[PDB]
């Protein structure tokens, strides 16, 4: 059983240019693309994205800051929803642990290069919101036999 | 003055895992990536994709290797068709330079990892068949002022 | 005072074509290689490696995983035994550390890339089992003045 | 909004394994800014005044030999960058730091660890002005700022 | 489909010389090979000896710089052989020329070197050269054979 | 036989990031740091380090883009100087060979990363404009023995 997860990287990774060195990461554990698409976010989209912090004071300017390119990605994989989140480390980067991407790249959680989903739910959710059905891709890696069990 | 690439991962490129790697190489000299989509190439879109090789005995195997998941991207940048072209190196990687694509990660010209527009005009023709209008990404990069003089 | 362990690049390092990688983070801390060779790994002397694990219900499994090319090493350095395991990371590649080669590349145990010897006494018995003595290559690191104090 | 600034030296195993541009990569990754940065030759002298938290102790004639010789000294900037550049470095005793810190990924033993970084906010001050003359020191602002700093 | 045509396949002697022991570039060689899916066939780490080296040089014999080129070559080194497409040729366009200097970028030894003395690693010039050289440094059952799993999307 | 060539990262190298990139493309090859000081260019010194341009109508806008922090180094090596300027690849980057600096990182010649001495001439009175000489270093390398015949 792999599951599927909704990783986003954020303006900050788009302009530092350092996507493909985000997306070497993951690959690099054999998780799958399933989905990749680059668009620019929008203030509808990312109120729906982070409908939890409605009404918190800090949500207008979290909105500002992802109104740019975003590179929304889905990668699949054992465990992926909270791998990737041990691989991004913590929100905020100073408190991330060295080898993660937060602590590797960033500084503060305003500009911390990428978003995961937290859960399965959440993942659900996010992969719905920001892609459409037909552009979740079904293909098997060549190299399963020496990746998984 | 800036132009516009269409530059496709190939089924090899996401099997071996080095999308990342490949797109580190053109975000590494500034190219901003103008659109980027995950999908399975079908054969009707390959045959055109194709179409100057129509009628020829080769043209199915193009089709077949690239019948599988592809990466399709934009990247733009001075001079960035004929650049890219020198980047990926010649379409055979023996005859291709130390320090290219295909040199550096291929053998054999039906497994080259890549593909890259040939021209201004097939540029724009394969911009416009891989990609609708919406999907194509303006920003401008927030370290222009040191890559462009 | 400089030790030896075994490490042993399983069939999965092979086929993903990793095996300069791993070997780059040894190199990188200042371990000398003492000894290296490729073989094709046979139940027989799986088995013994293995012998603590006979009985178990996961032996066939792990032999069938292992019965293919493997890359024997012994690397010298202070502490190495214990350093080398710390830096392959939990044998379960999920709860690994970032920054370890098992969370950096891997999924699952049993497909985690690498085996390493867990102590002084099973890193003599393995370097044994896998080394004749004339196989073990004595030389001085020309940087020893700077790796160790 | 407030960033500050802190002293790390590539010390004489750093030059001499050649990893100076590594070591300066891991810090530029995070888009801390190089204020400074010189190449000089420790001498014991210096290296008294440097370690002076250790006169006294039966460790400092071996620390100070081994300290004689090329140096990268260096001041980078960035928010919280004192502490977030000791957690970079990682433990004092390689054998006990972090994988991903400098010292676990590069060395084996305390003596040969790579790299020194100032220990709190006096001790940067008190480093930075040691090896750097005033004019050393170059202020500019990065142009990836808006997307480094909240 | 995806699935390969046959091609054969060459084996190439590529040796990782003293000074990419001692500099500690092993990995970082290997990769560059293993990058293209070129196949590990075999790999030993040995300690060369004047005797060896001589019978590897035989091309060079009587000659007046031989036996500088020995002294150098006296020490660690790692023995391989890789398998691929044209490998003998494009391990050769890989290495660069034999003087660094000379070497193209993105070339083993423009990368990392400066002189032809310590140019870091060998690589056999022909396939007879080959099949001579894999003999003398390695025992028939050290060759192991076993198929590349990305074999589908390495050759076409 | 060494010598000694100077070269100096531009503004663009510093604001980009890739300093230590650059450093160690000649670190790998052995070259030996005699000398490194982070500055600011002023027009007063850039006029004298550019003054074989005197009267030529592009340098004051040389000057203008070279006004800014900079990473003056000598490097010492066999060759250095003619071969860091191979390293470099030609002034415009897209004629620089694939696998050098500003074939990798650029795409114009006014924003191109690096400049480098050209003549033995040039790189003593480059080294003499930069460096006052307590900031030269002599010091060997210990991988002397494996890097030079
Ligand atoms: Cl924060």
């Amino acid at each position: 059983m792999v599951e599927q997860t909704y990783l986003m990287i954020k303006p900050d990774g788009i302009q530092r240019q350092v996507v493909g060195e985000i997306i070497s990461r993951f690959e690099k554990r054999g998780y799958r693309i399933a989905a990749m698409k680059l668009t620019i976010a929008t203030p509808a989209i990312l109120e729906e994205h982070y409908a939890e912090h409605k009404g918190k004071p800090f949500l207008p300017g979290l909105i500002e800051k992802m109104t740019g390119p975003v590179l929304c990605m889905v990668f699949e994989g054992v465990d992926v929803i909270a791998q990737a989140r041990k691989m991004m480390g913590s929100t905020r980067p100073g408190e991330a642990a060295p080898g993660t991407i937060r602590a590797d790249f960033c500084q503060q959680a305003g500009r911390n290069l990428i978003h995961g989903s937290d859960s399965a739910e959440s993942a659900k959710r996010e992969i719905s919101l920001w892609f459409k059905p037909e552009e979740i891709q079904s293909y098997k890696l060549a190299l399963s036999d020496y990746i998984f069990e």
